[PDB]
């Protein structure tokens, strides 16, 4: 399990970046995890303890800041979906572009 | 297939909100889709043409603005993952909180 490949593909939200103190602390902790902890981490964040094909660099993972210091635990969503939709200039254009995308792939 | 339930649970990013002109146009188009187009839309955005258990209100879907008007088509990611991580006050605390979350569920 290549957690360097996961670190290199991870995206951030809520104010975090790869340079955030919290994120640098996070990757130090994960790189120091036992193999058992690495498997539990994948189960919690992805819903499985196995890498996908192509290894962990093929995962889509976002780490998002959802509050300041707290006693509350981290949470996850294991099956998020995203539609990337440009701001087309008209309703007519949006319909043609969306129909083309869903119908021809 | 209840697309009103999907509309009610959808989240937005990149500057969109439920009040965005583009988003109001989007939901008019989707509500006017034929059942075939609704199935292709789910396949494109989720990787399957079937509702999950509990119907479409149980989907996690984000619609994110990824540019201005363009000839380029919308894109999707069908299996995104998100770790919601509070900004704990120390590395030690982050380790305890993360280990507790992954080990006890
Ligand atoms: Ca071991
Ligand atoms: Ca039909």
């Amino acid at each position: 399990l290549d957690f360097q490949a996961l670190e290199e593909t991870t995206e951030y939200d809520g104010g975090y970046t790869r340079d955030s103190v919290l994120i640098r602390e996070f990757w130090e902790i994960v790189h120091s995890f036992t193999d058992e902890q690495k498997r539990l981490f994948l189960q919690f964040t992805t819903g499985t303890d196995r890498a996908p094909v192509g290894g962990l660099g093929k995962l889509k993972m976002i780490i998002a800041k959802n509050g300041p210091d707290t006693e509350r635990l981290p949470t996850s969503h294991t099956c998020f979906n995203v539609l990337l939709l440009p701001e087309y200039s008209s309703k007519e254009k949006l319909k043609e572009r969306l129909l083309k995308a869903i119908t021809y792939a």
